């Protein structure tokens, strides 16, 4: 709690048109899914994010982590709410949203350069390095979960499953399929795990390719390593069409990087200091 705003839940609920749970695109005001809400408080435009004595400490636990952990390629927490017997979470907010959707053009946005690509992977090592050094475990860090400000700095978000560390084990397995190491699918808790997720996000990152596609081959983007290391493709196969500016040697450099990021074993992994020295030097 270092001086986070106290909010009444009828203040939120008035600026987010009564918690209007319908797509922003179809007229609502919920950003993605708690559920998350957009809303208009005192000029700012901010992040609402909407059993009941755990859900109780997993939002105490979350303001704790976030109280602890500032950092220019993290979101800020900006306030919270806990009257209205509904739970709520405002944080600064991100005007051009996930780096999901910016890869996949969502809503008609301009193809990301290879340029701003590499920063933006770059600012996502920076805040993954942060937490790590302050000893949090993310546990779900994803591209849906990398979100962009103004200058499309990268700010990793959505801190409701971190953990802070001292590799211990749990009994509630979470986090999202598509990007989590063996280890995490087996209940292992460990830092290494974020590094294995982020190395799928430098896949979609070249690639423009989301981490699933129920219709495609592989479904799996992680499937992908394995074919170019079986040399029936090659990463210069897979690179993401909708770019001018992205030369070989640096979209190698970076798959190196996701490549060694994704090793089965999480013991053989780069920690994120080698990762973000890799990602240094490929710029």
């Amino acid at each position: 709690d270092t001086r986070f705003h106290s909010f009444s839940f009828y203040e939120l609920k008035n600026v987010t048109n009564n918690f209007d749970e319908r797509p922003i695109s179809v007229g609502g005001n919920k950003m993605g899914e708690g559920v998350v809400y957009k809303g208009y408080v005192n000029n700012t435009t901010v992040a609402v994010k909407k059993t009941t004595e755990e859900l109780k400490q997993q939002f105490d636990q979350e303001i704790k982590v976030m109280a602890k952990c500032q950092h220019e390629n993290l979101v800020e927490l900006l306030g919270f709410s806990s009257d209205g017997d509904d739970l709520c979470l405002v944080y600064v907010y991100m005007p051009n949203g996930s780096l999901l959707d910016r890869l996949s053009c969502l809503d008609g946005t301009p193809p990301l350069s290879w340029h701003m690509r590499c920063k933006i992977a770059q600012g996502a090592a920076n805040g993954i390095n942060f937490l790590h050094e302050n000893h949090h475990i993310h546990r779900d860090i994803k591209s849906a979960n990398i979100l962009l400000d103004e200058a499309f700095t990268a700010k990793i978000s959505d801190f409701g499953l971190a953990r802070a560390s001292e590799t211990v084990m749990t009994s509630r397995i979470v986090g999202t399929t598509a990007y989590m190491a063996p280890e995490a699918l087996r209940g292992e808790i460990t830092p290494k795990s974020d590094i294995y997720s982020f190395g799928v996000v430098l896949l979609e990152i070249i690639t423009g390719l989301p981490a699933v596609d129920e219709h495609r081959e592989p479904q799996l983007l992680l499937d992908i390593k394995e074919e170019i290391e079986d040399e029936e493709k090659t990463i210069e196969d897979y690179i993401d069409k909708k770019m001018n500016d992205a030369d070989s040697t640096s979209v190698e450099a970076m798959y190196s990087v996701a490549s060694q990021c994704l090793h089965e074993k999480k013991n053989k992994r780069p920690d994120i200091k080698k990762v973000q020295q890799l990602l240094q030097e490929m710029t």
